[PDB]
């Protein structure tokens, strides 16, 4: 039952600010593994 | 005695609408008593 008047003018959203450079430069290739685990090999190659 | 009035200036001082050019653009005239200022979080962890 209030009498008063009120008028909007402005509803701006902060936002912070986030940009993933490290996955969209370096981590580029994308595989799904249905599996348990998975495997990662290197192999050394100092011959003497 | 006669005389003449050749010249006569207005003295100012150096003022000049800065910021309210720059920074304030969009007048908004309101017939209303009273305004509201909104603002929203937008933070998620």
């Amino acid at each position: 039952s209030m009498y008063t008047t009120a008028q909007l003018l402005a509803a701006n959203e902060q936002k912070f600010k986030f940009d993933p450079l490290f996955l969209r430069l370096f981590f580029r290739e994308s595989y799904p593994f249905t599996t348990e685990k998975v495997y990662l090999s290197q192999i050394p190659g100092l011959v003497n």
